[PDB]
Formats: structure tokens, sequence, C-alpha cells
């Protein structure tokens, strides 16, 4: 039913409004506040969006440099087209780079979830801190932790929630992206022990469970069952489970791309055997699907006509 993606590291990526106007995304996961309190300067999260944004940064008010970016302009105009149209708009935590980036505490997680709910969640007059896309308000936090194991990340969904809560007008969303093996290193005990409403499985990178395997099942055997039976299992129960593809050859590993009409065969089977948790599709990423134009129309059309066939 939905189709999520990730923008903002593709390189010599379209500006997010291009992707705001292509129907078929229903979900932009934009990636990455990579740089985590605990270990970057002035304790401020970091940020990076590719191409986008001025290069400037924040200071604290100290003095001190930090790395989270505070002349995205193209961004913050961008974001408004695509709620307008629609679109959820997640911001993306973590990402593969760097590796070295993990949360050292429970206050920090709990500080964290704080500091980018102030930050790029509803405009409050009580904020004094940074507001890199404005009066901009994101739908909600995407968890793409790649690197360094598990802890703290419950914490800030559990927080997270807190605080949407207190907002009961409007809804927010919060979302993982574990690879294919369970138990999956960075984010089972998020999943397991904090709620959800979305998680992409990344579907690619991995022999022993990839969803090449569904099509050459000599190369491992895709494990979407065992998925939905550890979510039957957790806090996360009422999540909707998304299968992660490449949206190119390029786009990730040699071999763990998928065509539109493989796609087809794995979501068929897929879609038909779990209606409910069934959640979609999700994609790596925005430009490499810009950038593989089959028949004329980008891969992420090709998937939405899959969704909805
Ligand atoms: C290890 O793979 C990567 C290294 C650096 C930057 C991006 C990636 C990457 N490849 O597929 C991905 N898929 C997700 C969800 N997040 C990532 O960072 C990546």
């Amino acid at each position: 039913s939905n189709l999520a993606i990730y923008w903002g590291q593709g390189p010599n990526q379209l500006r997010l409004s291009h992707f705001c106007q292509e129907t078929s995304l229903d979900i932009i996961n934009i990636g990455f506040i990579n740089y985590f309190p605990d270990m970057s300067p002035g304790h401020w999260p970091g940020s990076n969006f590719g191409n986008q944004c001025d290069g400037s940064v924040y200071v604290t008010n100290d003095g001190v440099v930090t790395k989270l970016l505070s002349g995205c302009h193209q961004i913050m105009e961008d974001i408004p087209i695509c709620q307008a149209a629609g679109k959820k708009v997640l911001l993306s935590i973590g990402g593969a780079y760097p590796p070295d980036q993990s949360i050292l505490s429970e206050d920090s997680a709990v500080a964290f979830a704080t500091f980018l709910w102030g930050a790029f969640g509803p405009v409050a007059e009580g904020w004094e801190g940074p507001r890199p896309f404005g009066d901009v308000v994101v739908d909600g936090f995407d968890f793409d932790i790649e690197h360094n194991g598990g802890f703290g990340y419950a914490t800030m969904v559990n927080t997270f929630r807190q605080y949407f809560n207190q907002v009961p007008e409007r809804k927010f969303y919060l979302s993982a992206a574990p690879q294919c093996i369970i138990p999956d290193a960075q984010l089972s005990d998020a999943i397991f022990n904090a709620a959800f409403d979305f998680i992409w499985i990344q579907y690619y990178n991995t022999a022993a469970c990839s969803a090449k395997s569904f099509i050459d099942t000599s190369l491992g055997t895709f494990n979407f069952d065992a998925w939905v039976t550890v979510l039957k299992a957790s806090a996360s129960k009422d999540a909707k489970l998304y299968v992660g593809l490449p949206a190119s050859e390029t786009a990730a590993n040699q071999g763990y791309y998928l065509t539109p009409d493989e796609v087809e065969s794995l979501v068929s089977t897929y879609m038909d055997r779990y209606p409910d948790t069934f959640g979609g599709i999700m994609l790596w990423e925005a430009t490499a699907s810009e950038n593989n134009q089959i028949d004329g129309a980008p891969y992420a059309d090709h998937m939405k006509d899959i969704l909805l066939h």
C-alpha cells in the first residue's frame, strides 16, 4: 500500500521539491542526523544532506562549532510542498557514515530526543535553540541505526511518543530501518521494547536473507515470514513492515537490485500472505530511482504500480 524513499545522500541529487512532486511517493525519509550528541562537538547532534545546504553550521552559546547545518534553505522551502501534496516527511537519524556514533546513556538518549523535538518538531515559545528548517514541522523520525549496537534507541522512541501525545491534534510517526538478519544488532532491542509505526527491512547487502534470494533461492532464504513472527512478539506488534530495496543497480552492493517484474513476484506473494502487516516498499534512494528510468518513468513509479495492482 505505501511507498517510502530516502532522500538527501544521492550524488548530484535534485532538490527535495522534485520528489515532493512525484505522486507515487507516500513517505520521504530525509537523511541524516548523522552525528550524535555524546561524541560530537558542543554535544549537539550534527547533520549532513549531501549536496544540500550552504555549509554553515550552528555554534553553541559558548562559541563551540557544531556539526549541525544552519543554512538548509532549499530543504526548508521544500518540505511544505511535500506535506501540501499529502506526503509524510520523516527526519532520519543515523545512516551508514560515520561509523562511530552511538548513545552512551539513558540521560543522553532522552536529551537527544528532546533536542530533535525542539529543533524539528512544533515551534514552541519556550525553545531558544536552533530551528534548522525554520517554522517547518517534520512528520516524525526514522531510526536508521547502522553501527554500534542497540542501546538508547528504545528510550528515544518512548520519549518521542510522550512528546507526540502532548499534541493530540496532529499525528507524528516513528520508523526503523533494520537489516534482514534477526536479531538485528542495532534495532531488535528498540523494536522489542518500543513501538514503531513503520519498519522497513533493508533487503539488500546481506546474502543470508536478501530480497534477491526470493528470486534465486540458492543465495539465501528471504525471511519476511520471520519478521512478521518477531513483530507479533514485540512492543512494535502493530507496526507495518516494508520491504526495503535498492532503486537501481548501483544503489547497493552488486547483486541485490530486482527488476520490476522480480519485485512484482515477491510483493504479490507477500501482500497476499500478510494483508494487514505488509505495509509496502521502501527504496534506497531518491536519486537512484530518478536516474533509473524504465519505459519513461523512474523506478519508484513502477513500485507504486506494483503496489496498486
Ligand atoms: C554501508 O552503506 C552505506 C554507506 C554510506 C552511506 C549510505 C549507505 C547505505 N547504503 O544503503 C543504505 N540504506 C539505508 C537505509 N541507509 C544507508 O546509510 C545506506
